[PDB]
């Protein structure tokens, strides 16, 4: 009745079979009621006082971890690492010979024993591969539509419209890479095209990346687990885009470069770039056949200027009942005519708002203004501190509402703020400013007036 | 009589037990007089010379303990982690199969065996960084009205007017950031505008961090708590400001902007840094939604000078009769005379109080003074330097009050002893002085003589 | 009858052997069954119940591993370290005493035993050289007809009429340059002479290196791998084919070159570099045996932009409905004529089509046309850009069919995008 | 009659008891002469080959020692830790469960049986707290009257004047550092500044310690120790000093800056620091708040020369009678005749007084001499040497007192005994 | 007559004594020739097949090396330390309860039965 | 025929040899044909179910390599340090006590037995 146990580590023709128990490996003859083939190479064995077995029963359950290195060449062999770096090679249970080895996981085994047992899975759970659900549509965007409409014809056409591809041979682009001053609004229509794909639904799945937040093991990590994923919410036959924004933490690249030409394997998935510097960004990645289509956002003209503000300054807002009785009551128009006085005088070129002087390579001097240096980030903190100083003064003298001379202030001080502020300037924007001259630049000035780094 | 221990493993339909006895494991029989139902999976059982079970105790209490990393799938199984990152996978307790299991604990093992058999409870003493009652108020700074204004609005306004955001649509700074050179204010605004919104409650915390401590309970896990707490405190309704003085401990950066994108749902909670240098932070803290105002603090010009010493030279300390006379019975107007005799001699600009010499690439040179190298630690460093030159007064002579000579020696006295003390330099001086002269530095000189690396 | 494990030690002339067992070393007899000497040094045997050697069988396979650190001089010992930091001078088996011994190696050892077993190696495999097939043969190249045969007598030629070359005794041009614009087909050459070569076996090793895959140590260890690959590769007579694209970032110089120099006394290797830069080439890679047959590609004429054209406007392509009554339905008919019309729009010098004036040292303003600034990618951006805005015309009116006036609304939007000369400025 | 041992586990009823024996966990009927009740949890026991308890025991006094981690609501079982982090649970013997078990403590136990035996006091003799009255004045100081004058301010003033700081709303310092180069005085002037405190009563402490005392048990315990004695000795409202001589050694500084942080509400309390490298300390040390005063302690001058040469030769210098019929045997002036020519000869710009020699990075090469590498120290050790070889010469030849030369010869052998690209000695 | 080996650990005026051999401390019957005196606290005794201490020699000289922490006040159980930081409480020879013991020596120690042997000099 | 392994670590006036074995220590008598004269020390001896020393083996060539310390002036004991800063003193060889040794070299020791073997030349 009583018994010990062990365990199986190799068998002969004779019917005899090694089994390691009390730490030795000795060699037993099998009882003949059981078989020569139900026993399994790491498979529990019952013994008898007469150290015989009577018994082929399951696999250990409980033993030493270890992270599996290599399988040998031989196939019945593999090479692994312990807890304080110790390594051993093992032998492996029938069941490892319910998902087959990748080497680089977990083992379950007994040093003494020498044999692997099980994989054991460890897992974690990122939270990258989750996808995001966008906010913002096409109506919280001013002062783009030919951008919008470009955006529009290489990104939701494939998706809506595969089969006119298809028999027009015309291949979808696979890449889109955006490239604006920064604070122009590059991320904003980039994570609104995910809302149109979502309305243009007669399941859109949209999953943001920074560059910040993959820049710290490493980086290499989630690039694979993001595309796989990916590829995977593409293969259901539904609409997919992985956004990459800030490529600056892009020049490790050849990883994604293998990964993206190997994208041609999907057919409706796009990568979706974003940058403050073209030139920063290896260059591989914008040849054509990966990033081919290349869009402009341009700082807001004059024109942009009141259709952008339109959309911060909404009828919603209070306005002053001064402002209503000037017209009458009329929100809209009203508040027309203050936006485009605001616009006129944010773009006029008095003397406050002169900003840079120009010393070309010839000499050259020109005496730009903010208007020229604008972007949409500006154009939110101005209308956030103009109702910042309406509520300030609704709450000091107690009439509720907003007036013109709030913006006329905001936008003379902004100037001053941003002024020490970086993102002033742009290597894009001094050879814009130099092409229509041709001369280099040496010296910067601003017209408060402070120094540039050049 | 002679009777040994083990400890069972899983019982049989053949009324037989598996049993660890003797440091290896082996199958036996129980007696008739009790059942194996009975018997609970994991617990301790003795036996006798014969090799048989009579009957099973309680659960081992004493043994290895091993920490809990995870559960295994069918709940029989556990993975843990060892002593010396020794991981191994065991069985569970009966009793551990209300106060369920949670990933994260320990759970008393004993490695031969394989069996956990209980989870301690254990206790951490909690951080004890807590709210501190705000001792500096608004009318304890001197000359920094403009910044006083600034974080007033940045954060006074909002949590008074919380629904006048919602009628106008704005969406409340979180990020507030300072800095400037050492020794101007940022430590004591903090704790002014507390007190000011503490006072503003006619119920509001604070929780003070300063860059050493963090560098010393992890430091990752010491911020998840700050920020738990922060959260949880805030759910009550009442605001709260968090202030994490000399961010130059921050460039882990990473968890940080994880967590304060997270604490953007809140609406009453707030970041507030504090710096001498604007370099060090990491740039990804300065974005839009993260840390937004960049209000600085700049060393006092003469007027505010005036202001911070009124701050200390009260008119409620003991003045010298012999000036006394000079203004009859009036202290307010004779401390004030006082106060722009000792300031104009502060500020002159004469060869006494000339500091620096700074040479720039060009060649060129600029004498600097002290006015342009003042702080606010300096004046309390001077008042108290002269009061304390008034004690020996009173000691060396008997005649009690405060004259003017003390002051005037003790300005030249703080200019001597930091004479050899860069502590008053700064980068952005160095910057902003070759932005105003339009040439970069290339030599320090000082009026002894030194050379601080350029 | 039940059994334990022993592993030998040393032999012995008295019928025994020192074998270890049960933790301790004991000097075992062996039966006479077996041969002390056929005994391999360090075999595991089996005992008995009295404790006597049995029958031989084969090496421990597991135990630890350890990096051997260096061999001793007595020919049968040799230190090795532990994972732990540990040090052990070990025995060393038959098999290790044909691989030789060298440092570094990691050896089979158990502890208690102070026995080496096996060198299992580690096994560097990479996939950094690989073969990849053709895409598409030059039955797509449009407007390259003199560019193709003299390629196809240079390496197609060769390899399927070596017996001409021997009687010749004329080594083929293992090398051809190829330069010019971009976008001029240089690569769609090379495919297509894979392809051709990949359906004239009625077996065909086609190699690519990039430039950035050249700066992926440093790229001597990388180059040495692909040109050594290339050798065991051309060692079975299978014809091979090699390419190299855009090598102005090479030309370090002389580990390529005395690379390139031994791989040139080979038989049947063909290499084909092609890069944009000609002027920032080394003349030191065009030496004999290298690169010596320079083809100049240029930008395409009339006749070339035609049948460039008519490859990607293949008649599988929907045709307006309205212009097909022009053609009798004949559509490829319509398809060239319209291909006619558009390249005279490009060609016409009129001022719409006007690219850069440029002013010499002579002040001439040399007024040049995108008849001159012409490229196969161009034409590919002409193309697809005018079947989008085909189907953004079908979309929105909702009749089929490929329309000429978008390729020409197309031609005036596309241009937007892309004596010594003294003065540039582009019109 | 051969009889093992083994550990008791526990009681039963039954005339049964649990035993550790042998490295197993077994079940035993003592001998009934012997009673339950007298056995006591974790007590050795005597065994037998009968495998049965005869007879009890002493406890056992070796093993593994573990620091106690924290003790669980069974009171019977404490979380202790191992030597190297390896925290186990184990039961507590009958003698722990008077002194109290507490958090933090050192505990015998063993890893086989898990059985804690009894706590370890981990202590020292303590006598390095203890304070030593000041033996050295002013008086025996000099050259120093600009470090004189505000150690005196930092030091005394506060504690003389409570009050008259308090009517001034002045805040008083608490930290007052000490920096110069090695032998300039430091111990000296702190001993002194403790006498001259002392003199300036009419109960003080001076708390002297030696850095290299801390690095030997613990040192956290050390400065915890001598800072709760600094608290119940201030307590009474008499000054104290506490003196951290060699403070570099220092940079736990963590722990060192939460004490002082928490102690500087007391408000007769004042924390002293010399060292060497003002740069080896950490910097939150020397933070206002913290260290308010420092003050650096030069090499002397000429004249701080001078005065610390008429420091070491006093108006009873027994001099030779050479020097007699010169200065007319006053020795008021011939000390100082002495004195003055010493100071001219060793601070004179000599080929034979050149010390140290720099080669500027920017291509110059300038040399250093005696004067800027001058201690007080070196002075001490200068004429010390003179003295004995003037002993020794005037034994050897029979004419008492003392030669110029003698300090002469004693000035070479003790002097022998931009960025800068190279040094050199000479 | 083969014999082993063991270590005295404490004495008994029973005509018994205690001593630690082969990994286990126990209470073995004396000759008649030794005496309680005679035998010497911690000293390396003869062992036999009979489980009888019949003759005690010379302490046993190598083993273990570990540096001293501090003397007990007891003064016959002294806290030294290993090299991988373990520390142990071991009873004294009674060489070492002359030169005299103090904090910071290297002890030659048998850590199996928690006896040190000698102060072992350094060079 | 069956035969044990054991290590000789001193030998004595009255012709008994103290052996190490099975992880312990004990004196055993020699067949009366060796001689104790000649039967040097340190060379690892067969024995026998009997537990008797029949014969004279060579010397250790497999072990654990360490680092000598320092030599003891007593000259027949060693303090080394092994691979986790462990240190302990153990005894020397028939070499080792004519070749030079000079302290850090790397010595061939077995740490139960306590006994160094040879000097492994370095590379
Ligand atoms: N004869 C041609 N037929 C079709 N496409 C061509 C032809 N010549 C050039 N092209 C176009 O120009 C591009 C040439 O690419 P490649 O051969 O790599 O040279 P490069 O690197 O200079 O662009 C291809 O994308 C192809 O579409
Ligand atoms: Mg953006
Ligand atoms: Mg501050
Ligand atoms: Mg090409």
């Amino acid at each position: 009745p009583p018994s010990g146990y062990g365990v199986l580590l190799a068998t002969h023709d004779d019917d005899t079979v090694d089994v390691f128990t009390s730490g030795r490996k000795m060699r037993l003859t099998c009882s003949p009621n059981i078989d020569a083939a139900s026993l399994k190479k790491g498979q529990t064995v019952r013994l008898n006082e007469a150290l015989t077995v009577v018994e082929a029963g399951t696999f250990e359950a409980v033993g030493e971890i270890s992270t599996l290195r290599e399988i040998l060449a031989d196939g019945h062999r593999a090479l692994v690492v312990g807890h304080a770096d110790e390594e051993r090679v093992v032998w492996l249970a029938d069941p490892l010979i319910p998902r087959k080895l990748r080497p680089g996981d977990s083992l379950l085994v007994d040093t003494k024993a020498g044999y692997a047992f099980e994989r054991i899975p460890k897992a974690e759970v990122e939270d990258l591969v989750l996808e995001e659900v966008p906010d913002v549509s096409y109506a919280d965007i001013g002062g783009l539509s030919r951008q919008i409409e470009q955006i529009r014809d290489a990104v939701e056409l494939p998706f809506l419209h595969k089969e006119l591809y298809r028999e027009y041979s015309l291949r979808p682009p696979k890449g889109v890479l955006l490239y604006g001053p920064p604070g122009c609004g590059k991320t904003l229509i980039a994570k609104a095209v995910a809302n149109s794909l979502a309305k243009k639904m007669a399941k859109s799945y949209f999953l943001n990346i920074k560059g910040p937040e993959l820049l710290n093991g490493e980086t290499e990590r989630h690039i694979r687990l993001i595309f796989q994923r990916a590829r995977e919410k593409a293969s259901e036959g539904t609409p997919v885009i992985v956004f990459f924004d800030e490529m600056d933490s892009i020049f490790v690249v050849p990883q994604l470069l293998s990964e993206i030409d190997g994208v041609e394997g999907l057919e409706n998935v796009i990568v979706i770039g974003a940058s403050n510097r073209e030139d920063m960004i290896d260059p591989a990645i914008l040849r054509p056949g990966r990033l081919d289509v290349k869009i402009k956002i341009e700082r807001p003209d004059a024109e942009a200027a009141q259709d952008i503000y339109s959309k911060y300054l909404t009828e919603f807002l209070p306005v002053h009942a001064d402002d209503l009785a000037e017209f009458d009551g009329d929100r809209s128009a009203c508040i027309k005519a203050m936006i485009e006085k605001v616009v006129d005088r944010m773009y006029a070129e008095i003397d406050d708002n002169r900003f840079l002087e120009v010393t070309y390579a010839n000499g050259d001097k020109e005496v730009m203004y903010f208007k020229d240096f604008n972007s949409g980030a500006m154009i939110q903190n101005v209308v956030d501190r103009a109702k910042k100083n309406a509520i300030k003064s609704v709450l000091e003298t107690g009439q509720p509402g907003l007036r013109i001379q709030h913006l006329l202030d905001s936008i003379v001080d902004e100037f001053a703020e941003n002024e020490d502020l970086p993102n002033t300037t742009n290597p894009d924007d001094w050879a814009r400013i130099s092409g229509k001259k041709g001369e280099r630049i040496v010296y910067i000035r601003t017209l408060a007036s402070r120094a540039i780094d050049t």
